[PDB]
């Protein structure tokens, strides 16, 4: 089956890629992918439904397991041939049940291929099992990596699934490492994850033509640039707000390649990304590249203190790193904006109202410096300030923030989705 007004190619140094026949204008509609298998990420059970990711208020609870609810039982029903493959696992192991969220998927992608064999409509262009792998590239420590879950797909999914070879299940993780996608809400909060083949099809671009947004499970693909008849369809697979050389870094080591785009060749943005401060003594050199080390040494370090230390703790860091780093950064770097959006988001935990929008309020411009024009990151952003005033009662800013957020989202989500009409419902009540 083909897809509508678009084509897949060969694009050289990029392997297989899609282009554009007719030509599509910022804002419109390329495709629609309907998810080929998802799973609800644990931490968002109960607040969104497991079948359709309608998120509701009084959703069925399941009798069995007690831990996955519906809107109905339609959605209880639909969605038994996938849930069913962890009920009573997850009541037979209790405490000890905890898979990682890449082991479900792909535990759901073995349920759906035996199910369903033959091509689905999520597989008109690309097809799931001729995804790339980058099994080769791998090395070790990685190869070790892949061990692991090829372990936990055993020890949790035996009941139902008829596993092959280890050759074939390291290819199978590979390959949902490549083209695995993750499904987040207006707010850039992580929902959970899934495979869209048709949508795996677009290489990257750090000046990306076209954003994916979700409507529930199904992907949608819209123009955020003129993309005109022969060119390439370009997806950024990456947060955009770091400088190049951490870009690549990023994307030689999680999809084994090196982006060549304009940004990543002349590197206009770096300067500004890691603006230095003004001084009297301007810092030296061997400084600055000991700074950028530090910083993204603690980036690492917050990462791993997230998982342990108390949100005081936390926000200790936040504040001390900025506080080495403010002597050679201005707070427009993007690592001062790292730590930043951190503690903000503790802020948001310690239910600091005030301390997060204060961070926020810091963060927003720079933020938007950094970014391109209709950028998922910065429209998530002015969201999250303008609930955040609103809440607060300042409905003037809130109304300014909230109306920021809809100009990128009109666009990228189109201006029917249900997103934006939440949010001008929003705008019409405090
Ligand atoms: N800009 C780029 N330069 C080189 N390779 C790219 C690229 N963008 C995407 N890729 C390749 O595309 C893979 C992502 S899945 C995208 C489609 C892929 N080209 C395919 O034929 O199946 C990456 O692992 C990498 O191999
Ligand atoms: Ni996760
Ligand atoms: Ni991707
Ligand atoms: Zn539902
Ligand atoms: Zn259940
Ligand atoms: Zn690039």
């Amino acid at each position: 089956e083909g897809l509508g007004g678009l084509e897949r190619f060969c694009s050289p140094g990029k392997g297989r890629g899609l282009r554009a026949l007719q030509p599509f204008q910022v804002g419109d509609l390329l495709f629609s992918c309907p998810a080929y298998a998802y799973v609800l990420t644990v931490n968002e059970r109960g607040n969104h439904c497991e079948y359709c990711f309608t998120r509701k208020e009084g959703l069925s609870k399941c009798g069995r397991c007690k831990q996955a609810f519906y809107c109905n039982v339609e959605c209880q029903k639909e969605d038994w041939p996938m849930h069913k493959l962890e009920c009573s696992p997850m009541v037979v192991f209790g405490e000890n049940w905890n898979p990682s969220e890449t082991v479900r998927l792909t535990a759901r992608i073995l349920a759906k291929q035996k199910i369903h064999p033959e091509r689905t409509p999520s597989e008109k262009l690309l097809a799931v099992k001729e995804f790339e792998s980058h099994l080769d590239k791998l090395d070790n420590e990685k190869k070790d990596l892949i061990q692991s879950d090829i372990a936990a797909l055993h020890h949790f999914y035996s009941k139902h699934l008829e596993f092959p070879d280890n050759d074939s299940l390291v290819v199978l993780f590979a390959q949902v490492n490549c083209n695995g996608f993750t499904i987040e809400d207006e707010e850039l909060s992580h929902l959970g994850s899934a495979i869209f083949p048709d949508v795996a099809l677009m290489n990257h671009s750090c000046c990306p033509n076209v954003i994916v947004t979700y409507k529930g499970t199904l992907a949608e693909v819209r123009a955020v640039q003129e993309i005109k008849p022969g060119e390439e369809v370009f997806t950024s697979y990456i947060d955009l707000l770091y400088p190049t050389e951490d870009r690549n870094d990023r994307l030689r080591d999680s999809y084994f390649f090196t982006c060549e785009c304009q940004e990543c060749t002349t590197k206009d943005k770096d300067k500004a990304k890691v603006e230095i401060r003004k001084l009297s003594d301007p810092p030296k050199a061997e400084a600055i590249r000991d700074m950028v080390r530090y910083a993204r040494n603690v980036i690492e370090e917050f990462r791993r203190a997230k998982h342990y230390k108390s949100p005081s703790e936390l926000l200790e860091i936040c504040e001390l790193s900025q506080e080495k780093m403010s002597s050679v950064f201005e707070d427009s770097n993007v690592y001062m904006l790292h730590m930043m959006y951190q503690a903000m988001g503790v802020c948001l935990y310690m239910q600091d109202w005030e301390g997060a929008l204060q961070y926020g309020q810091k963060i927003i411009k720079p933020y938007s410096k950094h970014y391109p024009l209709y950028s998922l990151n910065v429209a998530s952003m002015w969201l999250k300030l303008g609930r955040l005033y609103m809440g607060l009662e300042h409905k003037a800013a809130g109304e300014k923030a909230l109306k920021k957020a809809i100009a990128i989202m009109e666009v990228a989500h189109g201006k029917d989705h249900p997103y934006i009409s939440e949010i001008k419902q929003e705008i019409e009540s405090h």
